[PDB]
């Protein structure tokens, strides 16, 4: 995927 959100 893309844009990995923190926590």
């Amino acid at each position: 995927a893309t844009w990995l959100p923190p926590r």
